[PDB]
Parts: structure tokens; sequence; C-alpha cells
């Protein structure tokens, strides 16, 4: 009941079953491993994300290390606003170039095969890397992202982890130095224009960590779970202009990113149990947006809900909280649609009668952030 862990093999298992008896009986339970508190209600959640003042996180800025073991965001927000009308044939052309190996076979893993390197590739031109080296960046990426995510790490993994945040160091630093004084209109050479060095590799390097992981997740999620009810898939085909609709409920339904932690500056009362200074809270959003005191049968997939609130899914005041809630609210969240948007429409022009793979087995996996295993489709 409180006895149970939510950073347990069980827990990570399927996160979905135990939401609902986290609400209603053990809302703010504590986990015991680390000195952190896990809120499942939606209310409580939206309200701690609502108060950045009272649960504080971390800046742009700032360095990431592991989660469990305020005035550039407008500046990176409206220089995404503007690039991602500059960058949609450069997305379009990866999704094509990215597909185009695995058309003939008529088959393909969107998450392996394709999502990780997709997302790798439409980040190298926002941060206008040159697409060559997305063997290595990619590599280097995972490697860090692991240290991030993960709830501990073999001396090996760390050593992996240590190299590769030094090699991506070694890789952008230059990059940096060189674009100061000639500037392209990528975003590094933007951020330079008011931030040091170490500062601006920090920045990039978060917003490389941001950028990457849930586009490519969210990618497969929608296509699994438009493909799992099929005349929902169907509604789609029909009718591109529900794309942003299944997007967003993908993103109510299963967010990639399961848990957005926060600092608590001072004493104060979530519910109902008090929570001493210094300690963090960890808002758990695949519970808050399966609250059905938000969202009506919310543990079903309905591209067509009345409560989705499509009209906003895509910014600060949405309803549901897979990009978080408020001031502290994704970035990229303008950016997100139109990539996945841009993406899915030519999934889905191109893998024509596309379905799932004989006796795939669909898996998630993932804490911090979660998603498909893999997804093996199938298609003309
Ligand atoms: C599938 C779509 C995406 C989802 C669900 C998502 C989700 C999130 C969430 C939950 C946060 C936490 C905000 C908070 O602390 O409350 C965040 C932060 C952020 N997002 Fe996204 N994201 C997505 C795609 C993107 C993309 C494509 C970009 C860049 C174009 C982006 C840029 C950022 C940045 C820069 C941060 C700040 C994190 C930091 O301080 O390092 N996101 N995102
Ligand atoms: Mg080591
Ligand atoms: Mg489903
Ligand atoms: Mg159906
Ligand atoms: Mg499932």
């Amino acid at each position: 009941i409180k006895l149970f862990s939510v950073l347990s093999d069980q827990f990570q298992n399927n996160p979905y079953a135990y939401f609902s008896q986290l609400r209603e009986e053990d809302p703010v339970h504590y986990e015991e491993s680390i000195d952190s508190y896990f809120i499942s209600r939606y209310h409580d959640v939206r309200y701690i994300l609502q108060h950045p003042d009272i649960f504080t996180t971390k800046s742009l800025v700032e360095r990431a290390e592991p989660v469990m073991r305020a005035k550039r965001r407008i500046v990176v927000r409206s220089f995404i606003g503007d690039a991602l009308d500059h960058l949609s044939p450069l997305i379009k052309q990866n999704a094509e170039n990215l597909l185009a190996p695995y058309l003939e076979r008529g088959k393909s893993d969107l998450v392996n095969d394709f999502g990780k390197t997709f997302a790798v590739c439409v980040t190298m031109d926002m941060l206008g890397l040159d697409k060559r080296d997305h063997e290595k960046i990619s590599e280097w990426h995972s490697g860090v992202a692991d240290f991030i995510t993960s709830i501990s790490q073999s001396p090996e993994a760390r050593a992996h982890s240590l190299w590769c945040s030094e090699q991506l160091s070694q890789y952008l630093m230059p990059v940096i130095k060189e674009r100061r004084v000639n500037p392209g209109s990528d975003l590094i050479s933007i951020l330079c224009t008011a931030l040091s060095d170490k500062d601006i590799l920090a920045l990039i390097l978060n917003v490389l960590l941001a950028a990457t992981e849930p586009a490519d997740k969210t990618l497969a999620l929608m296509i699994y779970h438009l493909l799992n009810n099929p005349e929902q898939m169907n509604d789609v085909l029909a009718d591109r202009s529900l794309v942003p609709r299944a997007i967003a409920e993908t993103l109510r339904y299963k967010p990639p990113v399961q848990l957005i932690p926060r600092q608590l500056s001072q004493d104060t009362v979530v519910g109902g149990m008090e929570i001493k200074k210094d300690t963090i809270v960890f808002c758990m959003i695949g519970a808050a947006n399966r609250d059905p005191e938000a969202f009506e049968q919310p543990d079903v997939f309905n591209i067509h809900r009345e409560d989705l609130g499509i009209k906003s899914a895509f910014s600060g005041a949405a309803r549901h909280l897979a990009f978080g809630s408020g001031i502290h609210n994704c970035v990229g969240t303008a950016f997100a649609k139109n990539e996945i948007e841009i993406v899915a429409n030519i999934v889905l022009d191109k893998m024509r009668n596309i379905r799932l793979e004989e006796d795939f087995c669909y898996a998630e996996s993932g804490l911090y952030t979660r998603g498909p295993v893999s997804l093996l489709v199938a298609f003309d």
C-alpha cells in the first residue's frame, strides 16, 4: 500500500496499473530509497507546476545530472518558434531520407530503425550540426541520457557516460567558438548574440537532451495506439487534420516524460501530508493524465474526446500535463507539434497499409522517460 515502491521492477513493468491506487490511497507517496515524495493526483500535480516559486527546478543553463540518484525560456521559445517554419523542409527530408532504406522491404522498427535517428537528425538541424556525424552524436546523446535517467549504473556505463559527454564537449565546444564569430541561422549561432561558452554548451546540451527522446517516443507511441485502435487510425488517414488530436491524445495517454521533479524551497503542504525544506517532490504525469477528476474515461485512448481541449493541447494552458503546465511548460511545444505532425504524415504517406508485425510484442521501458522498446511495423 504505502509499502510499495515506485522505483521497483514491478512498477517499472507497468506504471499504469498502479496510478489509481496511488491517487485515492497514497497520493503523496514517500520514496524511502531517496528523500523524495511522489505526487499522483492531477490537481496537486498541476498546483505544483503552476507554482514554481514554491516548487523550483533547474535553469536551462544548468548542466543536467541524474534526476533519481528564467528569461531565456522566451529567447529559446521564440527563436524555436521562428525556427520551425524554416526547418520543415529539413524535417521532411530527414523523414524521407531515413525511411528510404526501409521501403521495398515493407518492414521497419519505427523506434530503432528510424525514430531515434530521426529525432537526433532533427535536433542536429536545429543546432546546425553536420548530419554525417549523426552516428557519433546519437551514441553520445544516448550515453548522457543514460546517466541522467538512470537509478543506478555499472562502473562501465558510468565510464561510458563520462566519455560520451566528454566527446560532446570536444565536438560542440569548437562549433560554439566558431559561430561566435561566424554565426549561421541555426540555434547555436543564435545563442551567440548574453552567455558564456560553457553556459551555452550546457544550454545546447539541455536542448539536445530535451528535444530528442520525447519526440521519437511520441511518434512511436502515437502510431502504436492508432494501430491499437484501428478505426481511429482510419479516422486519421481519411482526415489528416486529426493528427494534432492523435498527437495530443497520445501525450495525454502515454506521456513520454513520466516524472517531473521539483525541489522544495520551503516547508509546504500538498494535499494533506507535510514535507520539509530542500526535499524533492516528483510529479507523476502518467497518474495526473489518467485522473478521472480531469478527464472522463481517462483510461480510454480517444482522439475524438471532447475534454481533450485540442484548442490548447500544444500550449502551457493545456488540459493534459505531458508538457508540464504553466510558466515552466516545455519550451518546444510548438516545435514538437510540427515535428511529429510532419513525420507522422510521411510515415502514413509512405507506409501504405501499415500494420503491426506478426507476433510483435509491445513493451514500454523507462522510469523518468518512457516509450516503446521497439515498434515493429509492416507495410506495402
Ligand atoms: C514529444 C514532445 C515533447 C514533450 C512531451 C516534452 C516534454 C517536456 C517536459 C515535460 C518538460 C518539463 C518542463 C517542466 O519542467 O515542467 C520539457 C522541458 C523542455 N523541453 Fe520539451 N518535450 C517535447 C519536445 C521538445 C522539443 C522538440 C523541444 C525543442 C525543440 C523541447 C524543448 C524543451 C526544453 C529546452 C526543456 C527544458 C528542460 C531543461 O531545463 O533542460 N521539448 N519538455
Ligand atoms: Mg565508473
Ligand atoms: Mg489503446
Ligand atoms: Mg477503433
Ligand atoms: Mg499499453
